[PDB]
């Protein structure tokens, strides 16, 4: 019989709650200070509907410390009592039985809004809008208090000054002026503008103005703090890029760094920023625990797996392991690399693109579109020179493994090692 | 005979000292500028009680550079002399023998407050309250200076303007106005409001006001700096969470990251944020020196120790070592893990929860509530396939060990190794 | 037939676009509010030349998502339509067929500038200039709104106040005043100055001023945020240096650190700051992938390569590998180092400068200008004492290698190992 | 014949230069706008002494790009010419031959002040004083411009307003008022105060005020940025401490962390903060290159070296190695440590303090004041239990070594190994 707290009707009712909150919180001070009709019935049904809201909250489930979803509305009643229940009941209890300062039930009703502010917030802009709303409500309350003070003082007052400024000698000025000007004065001494139209004359008004500038200074400082925090959070990335640029530039300046080489270094730096954005993929990859890494590495072997004939029959564990042990050597187009006479323990395949091998003005291995090169590991397995020098060409992505790593991972499982060695296809072996 | 400086009566006396500080520092300028009775006796007994305070400070111990607690009040007298003793004696010496500017003893008495500000502070809010108190005292002093200037100039002055504004032609205005309006003018030219009620007329008050807005600008800048620092300290955590979210999002975007996999990655990311809050437990665990780590790791073996029958008879050193060398594999509910045909050097038990093992549609090992699975290490000890594939289930916490690590730690002490091998219970051996 | 989007004539035309944008945006509100001639023809040819601009954008290429450069202007048309094309069409369509609020074509024309602000920006100063331009345009618009309100209200208004202040009783004041004073009032209520010359009288201008104060507060907060971010970005380096000095100072204070030794430590600290600036070269060197490191390390072997006779015949693989594996020991002038009886596996050479070897008051090896010292490795290869103690001298750059690395890299290349051992020249072997 | 640029007389002359800079830069606008005598002679000898300064700068050396100290003043002249020489000559060339705007020589003289600002600055407070000086000079110049505008306009002006406010109907007001009020107005529209005493009347002063508040807003933003940067630099350490405390607290909360253990953890955290202040000594120690580390480690062996009899005969290489390879185990008073049945590869001595060994209610080894305990390494050298359990006592400083490290470092040096083994003293061997 109990409803769940994820019910959409509950969300609609909560939005209606917020609408009532703002409506009463703005109307009641204005009517109590500046000022029959169905509005009295509306005021009564406000508390009636908040009692109904208490009933719904008892009906709808809640989130306990241990149990996220719990039945038995009695438990809802028992935890809610002696707490938010008191606040909501006070907000729902009329005191009809003038004197409007006792109407703190509306004031305590925003405690519920502060309870649900986290649900309200989705990003930082809504926070700025919320502080703007608080700006408006604070201004309204201060203007109403100022209007009350001005009325009380009247038996040279600010009201006389207003009557002298806008033509209405006294009777007195109309109701619209006595509120627009009150808000005008409130904003006058909140943002430290200081107009000359209206200004306190009596001592009580001066003390009130003192409190006003104190509160305004505090909240204005809060606004600057939040704005500065947001701006710095946004521009931290640009500051970071400046930092990498600074280290690159100082390193280049410190070590002579001949001009063609400085040009290549800055080119590679800007290229790396283009896609990495400074953030290395290795760190985030290593942050994932075990099986996540094994699964995600296989997504990179979507270029070599399906094109290599033997690897179709491989087991899933072997594929995931070897996926953890492939490294796609990312290189900008037009790079020279390992030459003849170097080490041959670093085995190399291709993933995409194309490259050239000029072993003394002889063009070989112009392949690279999911292509295969390398050396025989069963018999030869000797370091030294394989074919010769590799030359610069278009987009350079190769496929790295290691001589020791491949053999040790392959010998653990013999049948597919035999399958791979028997079906050892190379598009162009570097010989 | 000497009292200790941690005496609560000393704390009560220090609070009375602070009360006297604020009371005199507020009252004396107001009485000297704007203004018999027991107040003269009160003023005299202020200095009398501060001499008594000097006597108590000699009686109560102090904290030396080497010795935290030291007896022999003579030592207290000797270090205190030629220093804070001079300040406190000047604060305790009356100059009765008008002219109130020589009453710098109260002004020097706040040097003691600055000496004890660190004790006063517990959190940052008290600092903001202290700066608000400085606001109030600075305002009071500047208003008193303004009132003195206004009185001195009077033989078109701002006093005449005040008499013209509030009805009191001249005689002159009452005492209450000549102070409330002074404070009003003080706050007028500190928060950059600039009202039109009161404003400087001759050169002297103009120069004084220039100094006023200079000081106001400086200290207002200080207020904004402190507020911004506090706000950024508070929201650094949210900024951090934004940073992790940014790296996750950019990594997902950069590498295609198929949709089910991106969903699992973001799910694990938010899960990790839920409890870790970015901070890995491994770093802080490794931050502790040796024995602290050994003691704290045993607190995690409160689930496997008491339920494993042989481990009751184990020696405490062996238990603390093994505690340092268990790793509870935290995994979100519904995870798949190592399959058949993989390496079996990573031995595994369970800590809490439950998991499933489907080795080709056969449900085995549905246990997990402090249960034990694995392989026999005395004879078999061979990698390969143990039982088959593990499947996704509810809350996934296992118990990680290592084949070489456990054997090397166990062979160091033979008797309990024999006990463990003899009483080698497994809830369901993966065979 | 299609033009390329990197054409300089396109850049000149875009500059003309911006010029027309600013002129139209500043002139049209002023003429529509405060205010035949060739200006009507100018206004028409504005839209005509913007239609021509649409034609040029059709002719000139664009950058697609996949293809940086794309031909076939039909593709440009199909991608451009239903989007920015509508913006420039509205900006280029006259509505001649008063009422100037419909002239949103200029207002939307700033959006096309806004998409290109990234190209316009080169550094942060241009951003500040752009926000100053926004200040000017916003002020102009708000002043025009104020002037319109003042005209509409006139059937005690601020126009009467202006006529009373500057002599022009009423007829009415001249056109120049009714704009300069409007801008003056606009700046009055944006920077929170609050002059007394002009001030709102009726309700409408009070509400308008309220809106102005809110906008000014928000955008002033934005200005402070940007300025603070820029300043902190500039002074982050000094902050880093101060933090480094704090670590050095606290370490020195914590561990006694005898005075001559503290002097040497701090001297080395500012020495390292002089060229490293905190930034270690090792991290950035290891940041480069493989071949970049091999190429860049050879730039440091421009001192010993050409002076060592056997290394001329060395293969480029030898040069790149060894250059990757030489380490120049940077040391401030006047340093003492490894003595007799120490480890001799750290084979040492020189790169530049000079040093002294006093093995009991005997001056040997005063060399160092691309000089060679060391030990025989073919036969002797024994650690212990080589010659004796090294003493402090002028600028200390040695040349570090290590015993095991050199043999294991050099034996793999037998012909050059034989060449090096046969031609093993040492300026002064430490014996 | 040439003087050196580190001459103290040069420093005195530079201070005189700065004094002349400020004196002329302040006096000349005031005399040229608001306003025979020896002051004309003073003005002439200003340029004469600046020509003398050019002569001295030629005589005194300078710092070249390569050579820090360079002789041959001809080189000084040739490097100085076409640059700072032009600025200083213009500052030293009178234009006597009214019109005071051509007196830009004083304005260009501050370019040298900006050239030497780095020498002037020692800490950040001098920077704030410099910006305050800029505040004063800018205010003075703007007030002079305002006075010039007011004088030019006079044929309702602000001069008439001033004459109406302070009694001086017109003749006209005295000179002191016409400057104090100008400066008052200048500060009025820079700090956004906005008084009502003086305010622009015609268009020209309104535009001038526009420029004034624009400059004021910009430079006020600069002031806030600098202040905030300084404050955050100061409070970064407290931020670091709070972050560390947050890590500790979240770790404690996340893992239950029984109450006595949480108390010990927080105690150790605050104890580590007491002297480390978060900064580990290991990182800074490892930052020093080689010989610095070897020298600094010996400073920690000032407690065990002189008290161990064999170590007196040790060679300095022996000493540097051994001192490098101890780690003094800092432990808070009252700690328990390695028990019986553990591993004995971690050899241990003591450096200061005292500890207890209760191997089943038997008090042994209550020593610790530069005392030695351990095991025989020649014959026994077996892990296991040595004496039993160590118990909590006062300040716990032990002396850590390692079984494998010490044997390998000591057997390399046979004679001292024999000396140490023969004279192998132990205060209490744990048996």
């Amino acid at each position: 019989w109990t409803i769940l707290h994820y019910s959409p009707f509950k969300a609609v009712w909560d939005w209606l709650i917020l609408l009532l909150v703002i409506y009463t919180a703005v109307f009641t001070p204005y009517s109590a200070a500046f000022l029959c009709q169905p509005l009295a019935v509306v005021d009564l049904i406000v508390d009636i509907m908040f009692i109904v809201d208490i009933l719904i909250n008892f009906r709808t489930t809640y989130v306990n410390a241990n149990e996220e979803v719990v039945s038995h509305p009695g438990r809802i009643a028992v935890h809610y009592f002696k707490g938010w229940f008191l606040i909501d009941m006070v907000a729902a209890i009329p005191f009809d039985l003038l004197i409007g300062l006792l109407k703190t039930a509306r004031l305590l009703r925003l405690v519920r809004v502060a309870r649900k502010l986290d649900r309200y917030s989705e990003y930082g802009a809504a926070v700025l809008f919320l502080l703007m709303c608080t700006f408006a409500l604070i201004a309204h309350w201060l203007a109403c208090i100022w209007y009350a003070i001005g009325n009380m003082e009247q038996p040279i007052g600010w009201l006389h000054n207003l009557g002298d400024q806008i033509g209405k000698p006294y009777g007195g000025p109309s109701i619209k002026d006595k509120y627009v000007t009150a808000l005008y004065f409130t904003f006058s001494s909140l943002t430290s503008v200081g107009f000359g139209n209206v200004s306190p004359n009596t001592n009580s008004e001066k003390i009130f103005s003192i409190c006003v500038m104190l509160i305004g200074s505090l909240m204005y400082a809060s606004i600057f703090g939040n704005v500065s925090a947001i701006i710095q959070r946004l521009y931290s990335g640009t500051a970071r890029y400046h930092t990498q640029m600074l280290r690159v530039r100082e390193f280049i300046r410190f070590h002579q760094i001949p001009n063609p080489l400085r040009q290549r270094l800055e080119e590679y730096f800007q290229h790396a920023w283009s896609y990495t954005n400074g953030i290395d993929m290795n760190a985030v990859l290593k942050g994932f625990p075990e099986c996540l890494q094994a699964d995600i590495c296989l997504h990179l072997n979507r270029s070599l797996l399906q094109h290599c004939k033997p690897f179709r029959g491989a087991t899933k564990g072997c594929l995931r392991a070897l996926a953890m042990k492939f490294k796609t050597t990312h290189a900008p187009p037009g790079d020279t690399l390992v030459h003849a006479g170097d080490l041959l323990t670093a085995l190399y395949f291709i993933s995409r693109g194309s490259i050239e091998i000029l072993r003394g003005d002889v063009v070989v291995a112009i392949l690279g579109k999911n292509d295969i090169f390398g050396e025989p590991l069963n018999l030869y397995a000797r370091p030294g020179k394989s074919n010769g020098d590799v030359r610069a060409l278009t987009y350079c992505d190769l496929h790295k493994i290691h001589r020791d790593d491949l053999l040790e991972v392959l010998d653990m499982y013999p049948e597919f090692s035999d399958h791979f060695w028997s079906s050892l296809e190379i598009t162009f072996n570097l010989r």
